[PDB]
């Protein structure tokens, strides 16, 4: 069995190997990458996402989210307070302001310490889930807006024909902006490219141990657990590495830098935070190996998780028994 300790693997594809996306995902899996839940892909030196970023301040963040925490430093939830629209230029200036900027620090480890110590005492503002792409249309390799769609994968594998589309999203982060512990919708893969700016630290639980994390989460958030049998779908709960280690939950950590891709694998729980102003792009995708995870994915039916249009068909086809209840939670 490859990668039995479920370590995060880092890949350095050549330009030739970067041509065929699906093939390279399958390659990484042949080496056991998926067992970690997360992999890093460093593009060949000859590749570029786009020529420059010199013109990104005009993008609009229609609904910036202030991430307000409740709990204790290592175990907290966050809610998103909607703020008034702002441009990327406005947001970048805010990120760099004394109130929100990254503190002095020695190295990534010191900064991680400061994050876990102090996150809860601040409410950073996140520009998340903005439909769009910053890849140049002429970038042919690993262009997140030119991937094969999840609908087409399900059609190819299963023969059914469904509505729905699959487009990328932009994320504009600042110091302490936080992504809570989650898997993807329908336990899909995700791919994330850090276009520019400061790093993003990731934590991940191996898919084969995801239920260990869920059990701890039920213990740590007992009211939330009573409200919903899949409340990590709400994407609001944080648990620190110290707490995970105290409770024997297997995990790994890695820091993604600008110019790097990360892939999350089906049912790989992940969480993390941004080091300072940055911009990432991400999208869900599927492979044949996903289909079995899609069929088994938990679902939130309490109404909190509310998701895209395109998830309807996935539930309807892969989880017909669950469809009626889940759709009530959508409606
Ligand atoms: O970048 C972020 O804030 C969150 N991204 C993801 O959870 C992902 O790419 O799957
Ligand atoms: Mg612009
Ligand atoms: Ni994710
Ligand atoms: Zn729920």
């Amino acid at each position: 069995a490859q990668n039995p300790n479920c370590n995060i693997m880092i890949f350095h594809p050549t330009k030739e190997e970067f041509n065929d996306f699906d093939k390279y995902i399958a390659y990484m899996e042949s080496q056991g990458a998926h067992r970690a839940g997360l992999a890093k892909i460093i593009p060949p030196k000859e590749w570029k996402a786009r020529e420059t970023y010199d013109n990104i301040s005009e993008i609009l963040i229609a609904t910036p989210l202030q991430q307000v925490a409740s709990g204790r430093a290592g175990v907290f939830t966050q809610y998103h307070k909607k703020k008034k629209a702002m441009t990327v230029g406005e947001y970048r200036h805010l990120a760099n302001s004394k109130k929100y900027q990254t503190p002095p620090h020695q190295n990534f480890e010191d900064l991680e310490r400061k994050y876990w110590k102090n996150r809860i005492y601040n409410s950073p503002i996140y520009g998340a889930d903005i439909s769009g792409s910053l890849f140049d249309e002429n970038t042919k390799q690993w262009n997140l807006g030119h991937l094969g769609t999840i609908q087409d994968l399900l059609e190819k594998e299963c023969g059914v024909v469904i509505e729905g589309v699959n487009t990328p999203y932009l994320y504009f982060g600042m110091w302490k902006t936080t992504f809570a512990w989650h898997t993807e919708d329908m336990d899909l893969y995700s791919i994330n490219y850090l276009h520019l700016g400061e790093p993003k630290t990731w934590y991940v639980v191996p898919p084969e141990h995801g239920q260990r994390l869920e059990r701890l989460a039920r213990e740590l958030f007992p009211g939330s657990s009573r409200g919903c049998g899949a409340f990590l779908r709400h994407k609001v709960a944080l648990i620190s590495p110290t707490v995970l280690k105290e409770n024997g939950i297997p995990f790994n950590r890695i820091t993604q830098e600008a110019g790097e891709f990360m892939v999350t694998f089906p049912y790989g729980y992940h969480a993390g935070f941004n080091h300072g102003f940055n911009c990432a792009e991400a999208i869900n995708f599927a492979t044949p190996r996903w289909i079995d995870y899609g069929k088994m994915a938990s679902q939130c039916s309490c109404g909190e998780a509310r998701v895209t249009f395109s998830m309807d068909a996935f539930v309807r086809i892969l989880q017909p028994e669950r469809y009626d209840l889940w759709k009530r939670g959508q409606d």
